[PDB]
Formats: C-alpha cells, sequence, structure tokens
C-alpha cells in the first residue's frame, strides 16, 4: 500500500509462521536407492532441516512394504502430516483415494497425473528429454556400436526414458543396438544383476539403467567384470535420477583406479519436494495443478562427468536443438 496510516505497533513476539509437517510415502526400492526416492527423500531433510526439524518431528519417509502398504502408510502420514507426498506413478489411486478422505490436507503425486481435485498437485518430468542427452553420449562413446537399456516397471514413464535414449542414440548412427530389458521392479538389484550380465554377455559396452534400486545390480555386474580386466577394455554404467559418478569407483585388474560412470541423467525431485513444502507452508500450495520439469528449467539435465570433449560437444549441441524446438523428443 502506498499510504496506510491507522497502524498499531506489533511486538515480534506476537507474530507468528504457522508451519506444515511434511512426509514423503515411498515405493520399494527405499530411500536408499540412491536414485529417486533418496534424491525425494534428501530434499525433505533438506527442508527439515531450514525449518529446524527432525525425522519424525515435523518430516519423515513411510517406507511401503508393497502396493497394500500405500493406503495404510497415507493413513498412518494424515494423522501427523498436512503435506503428504506419493512418489511414484503406482501410488496414484491410493493419493487420489486419501485426498477424498482427508479434503483438509494437501497431497503431491510425483511421476503421473491425478486430475480434478483442488487438493491434489501432480509433478512430471520429461525424462524423455534427459534420456536423448544420455543416448547422444552413449552414441559417441560405445566401441562395440550396442548400448542396453535396464527398465523397472513397464510405464508411461518409464517409456519416456526408453524413447527418448533410443532417439538419442539414433540421431548420431542409427546403425548402434539398444537392448531392451525390464526387471518388472524398482526395488529387485539381483534381476539388475541379472539383466546387465545378459546385455554385457550379448556385447553392449555400455547399459543405462532406469530402474531405481534395481540399479544397483546393474552397477554390481559392471563392477565385477572392470575389476577383472584391463582399464581400457571397461564397460560403462550410465547413472540415473542423481549424479552417480561415486558409485562407478573401481580397481582394474591392470591395478589402475578409475570410475565406469560416463553420465547421469538427472531428476530434482528432491527440489521438488523442497519447493512444494515451501509453498504448502505459506498457504500457497498449487492444489489442482500438474507442474512440468523439463531441460529448459533444469528440473532435468545430464552430468557429463567422464565423457571426451568430442561427446561433451554432441551433448551441448543436442542439448540447444531440445530448448530451442529443432529436435522434438519422442514420449512413447
Ligand atoms: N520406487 C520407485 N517407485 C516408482 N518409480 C520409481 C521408483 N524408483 C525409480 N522409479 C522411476 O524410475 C526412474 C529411474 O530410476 C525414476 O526417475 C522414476 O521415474
Ligand atoms: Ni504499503
Ligand atoms: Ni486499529
Amino acid at each position: 500500500g502506498s499510504s496506510h496510516h491507522h497502524h498499531h505497533h506489533m511486538s515480534g513476539e506476537n507474530l507468528y509462521f504457522q508451519g506444515a509437517s511434511a512426509a514423503i510415502v515411498t515405493d520399494t526400492g527405499g530411500v536408499d536407492d540412491k536414485s529417486f526416492n533418496q534424491s525425494a527423500w534428501e530434499g525433505l531433510q533438506a527442508w527439515g532441516k531450514e525449518h529446524n526439524l527432525s525425522k519424525d518431528n515435523g518430516f519423515t519417509y513411510f517406507q511401503s512394504t508393497s502396493e497394500a502398504d500405500y493406503a495404510n502408510n497415507l493413513q498412518q502420514a494424515a494423522g501427523s502430516y498436512n503435506l503428504i507426498f506419493g512418489v511414484g506413478f503406482a501410488l496414484n489411486n491410493a493419493v487420489k483415494d486419501a485426498a477424498k478422505e482427508h479434503t483438509d490436507l494437501n497431497y503431491v503425486l510425483i511421476d503421473d497425473v491425478i486430475k480434478d481435485q483442488k487438493n491434489v498437485a501432480s509433478v512430471t518430468f520429461a525424462d524423455n528429454e534427459s534420456g536423448y542427452l544420455a543416448g547422444v553420449a552413449a552414441a559417441k562413446t560405445t566401441k562395440t556400436k550396442q548400448v542396453g537399456f535396464v527398465g523397472g516397471i513397464e510405464s508411461e514413464v518409464i517409456s519416456r526414458f526408453e524413447a527418448g535414449f533410443k532417439a538419442g542414440v539414433a540421431s548420431v548412427d542409427p546403425s548402434i543396438k539398444v537392448q531392451v530389458d525390464y526387471a518388472g521392479s524398482f526395488g529387485d538389484a539381483a534381476k539388475g544383476k541379472t539383466i546387465a550380465a545378459a546385455q554385457y554377455a550379448a556385447g553392449a559396452d555400455i547399459v543405462y539403467q532406469v530402474a531405481g534400486g534395481t540399479g544397483a545390480g546393474v552397477f554390481a555386474e559392471a563392477k565385477s567384470l572392470n575389476e577383472s580386466r584391463p582399464e581400457n577394455e571397461k564397460v560403462w554404467v550410465i547413472g540415473v535420477d542423481r549424479d552417480q559418478e561415486a558409485e562407478g569407483k573401481y580397481t582394474s585388474k591392470d591395478g589402475k583406479e578409475s570410475n565406469f560412470v560416463l553420465v547421469s541423467t538427472l531428476k530434482q525431485v528432491g527440489t521438488t519436494v523442497k519447493d512444494i513444502s515451501n509453498k504448502a507452508e505459506r498457504g500457497e500450495f498449487p492444489g489442482g495443478q500438474v507442474i512440468v520439469y523439463s531441460l529448459k528449467d533444469k528440473g532435468v539435465d545430464l552430468a557429463v562427468t567422464n565423457l571426451s570433449e568430442e561427446g561433451k560437444k554432441a551433448v551441448e549441441d543436442a542439448k540447444a536443438k531440445i530448448l530451442d524446438g529443432s529436435v522434438k523428443v519422442p514420449e512413447k
């Protein structure tokens, strides 16, 4: 206001900001998946730090034992939390039902859309765009002209990554074969190891793992092979969701210390959890809206860790073309 004029002096002790309590309900994969759920949890604990809270005293996570536990975890969360995040497309139905029972609480679904509910916000990522960049990187590195893709669960969500990745490989050299296999789970490391073993054995020298915690198996396999080979004969893993450079550390047969993580796609789930938690606490929750994070707003990106300069150039060129609209990346 230009002028106020009628005013009273208020003491700082008598202004107060009402806090929110925010919880994430995570899928089979856990808060220690080194990727999707860990990004969400790192974001919530950053938000907790900023608001002077601790685990189970203003923020927490509920690990879901199975699909049946989604509803039970959301109901438990409604006991003490007024902003509740369902982390993963699979929580769609359970979040819709919980939001109808508790119209006074706010709900966020990550990686899928719920429509026509004033107390639900939906968050999606253009993982096709980051996958494309990963494809360009892979195409510019593969010596065997074969690369692997290990998906978690067949879905709109993982199909975005797969379509982007194939389009990205094809944009550089369509002669490169892309072996695709799904694990049927985001929390099955042993299946990730088996699938990686076969993709590498069949002559893939790079595997992109888009399977959350299942990906720990892909890392374990690549490490095993690379530990029993010369440095210059190593096989690569592409990281997902977080920068997974740290998981790529090994000692070759040769005795050289090295890293088998080529690049990582980034998905800023943690940043989204923190920003929406702050909006919820300020009484500006984006209920009923669909928030789309893409390459332009850096909600997805590629970390170019151990890529060659030729690869880094091809990634920067592809990135610019996606941002300007010259390349439209397929979603299926
Ligand atoms: N536990 C999970 N539940 C649902 N989707 C998941 C889970 N872990 C990973 N994903 C999906 O797989 C992608 C690659 O890890 C993530 O960006 C996310 O879309
Ligand atoms: Ni004023
Ligand atoms: Ni007055």
